[PDB]
């Protein structure tokens, strides 16, 4: 019998509870189950990925057709938090892999700098993700940007980040909340609206989803950058 199989998405795994390959065998990031699976020599552990605290993992099992981050990935997340999603997409990309993890709050950012000592694969950058200049020597070329910011000018801040560092043809997966982007609009208005801004700046969007149960008014977009020459 198998318990953990691959989920579609390379990286992700399905015990429905999803799970992630753990990076750092032993700890727990937020308090998650975790599942370790051992048979002979080998030895493998897995950790819970709870889709009522992970937009990400909210989007998954509401059946996103991709994520793009994947093994070996180069990932801008912006709004990182104290870490809770940015663990399990460390655990998705992996050794080979790279997580930049921007959160402007000095307390989310302590969490941060906790999960990156034991994380190689992430990089705290505790900054502002309004300017961009003040970190662009830090960032090589993602191939995708992640993003949770929950601002109303999110997509622009987005957009500013991808312009400086995501490659063409690399992909984008932005959660947005719509009471945060405008508590007086109807969530098909915001999420029309911030999708519009989107196609303006050259990130296609190539799929869209809300994630009831887990939250209300609440999408992701996932896409593709195609900037002009």
């Amino acid at each position: 019998n198998v318990m953990v199989e691959p989920h579609r998405h390379e990286g992700v795994f399905i015990c429905d509870a999803l799970v992630t390959k753990n990076l750092v065998p032993g700890e727990s990031v937020y308090g998650e189950k975790r599942v370790s699976i051992s048979e002979g020599d080998d030895k493998i552990e897995y950790r819970a990925w709870n889709p009522f605290r992970s937009k990400l993992a909210a989007a998954i099992l509401g059946g996103v057709d991709q994520i793009h981050i994947k093994p070996g990935a180069k990932v801008l997340y912006l709004g990182a938090a104290s870490g809770t999603t940015v663990s399990h997409v460390s655990d998705i990309v992996g050794p080979d892999g790279l997580v930049y993890a921007v959160e402007f709050s000095h307390r989310s950012g302590r969490d941060l700098i906790n999960l990156a000592k034991k994380r190689t694969n992430i990089i705290p950058v505790i900054e502002d993700a309004r300017h961009p200049h003040k970190y662009r020597m830090l960032i090589a070329m993602v191939d995708v940007i992640f993003a949770d910011v929950a601002q109303p000018d999110q997509t622009r801040i987005v957009a500013l980040n991808a312009h400086t560092f995501l490659r063409n043809g690399g992909h984008f997966v932005i959660s947005i909340k719509a009471n945060c982007i405008d508590s007086t609009a109807s969530a098909e208005a915001v999420f029309a609206s911030e999708v519009k801004k989107m196609q303006q700046e050259n990130m296609k969007p190539q799929e869209q989803l809300t994630l009831e149960p887990y939250e209300r008014d609440h999408a992701v977009v996932v896409g593709v950058y195609r900037p002009p020459p």
